[PDB]
């Protein structure tokens, strides 16, 4: 049953063209994200409590309309070079074409996760069954890819990956985790996501 309903998704997500994420160009900055207490940019809203360590964002009106089912993409950069990186990733962060409803950003000013894994992108289902369709795992595959370009042609230095990360070799600044499994490379979405 499995095999075939991976398979399934497997082949849908190589029968769609290239896709692009019209860049938003009005973005926050780094320190304007870092004092926004609740404050909407793009659509997104941005919080920033003394709770944690990090700013969360969080798109109101969801593409991906079910739950959060344990799959995420940290990216990690090397900490001096965070808020680059975030300048540099706000306009795909805040894409209206973005298939990322949710992510957070380690405030640089409140940490001694300052060494790697700044951002965190959360992944949430579209379908019934809490499941991904075909499109949404396309968008996702498709994004990672241009984070992932936009960080190596600014020639931005990777951080440190958590231990608990997967990544193939072919990506240098985003790793994956479900949260979960506590054989992580197995994961049908990873699957997906790599090969």
């Amino acid at each position: 049953r499995l095999k075939n309903n991976f398979n399934i998704l497997y082949n849908q997500i190589r029968q769609y063209p290239a896709y692009y994420f019209k860049v938003a160009s009005n973005v926050p900055t780094y320190s304007d994200i870092c004092q926004s207490f609740s404050v909407m940019y793009q659509g997104f809203q941005i919080v920033n409590h003394s709770g944690d360590v990090f700013i969360h964002a969080c798109r109101e009106n969801p593409q991906s309309k079910g739950d959060f089912v344990g799959d995420k993409f940290h990216i990690s950069i090397a900490r001096e070079q965070v808020p680059l990186a975030f300048q540099i990733l706000s306009g795909l962060l805040f894409s209206e074409d973005s298939p990322i409803d949710k992510w957070k950003i380690t405030d640089m000013n409140r940490v001694s996760v300052g060494i790697g894994a700044q951002f965190t992108l959360y992944v949430k289902s579209d379908q019934e069954c809490s499941q991904y369709s075909a499109l949404l795992l396309h968008k996702i595959r498709q994004f990672i890819m241009c984070l992932e370009s936009n960080l190596l042609r600014s020639k931005i230095a990777p951080g440190e990956y958590p231990a608990s990360d997967v990544r193939p070799e072919d990506w240098k600044y985003v790793s994956y985790r479900n949260e979960l499994r506590s054989m992580l490379r197995e994961e049908p979405f990873y699957r997906l996501m790599i090969e």
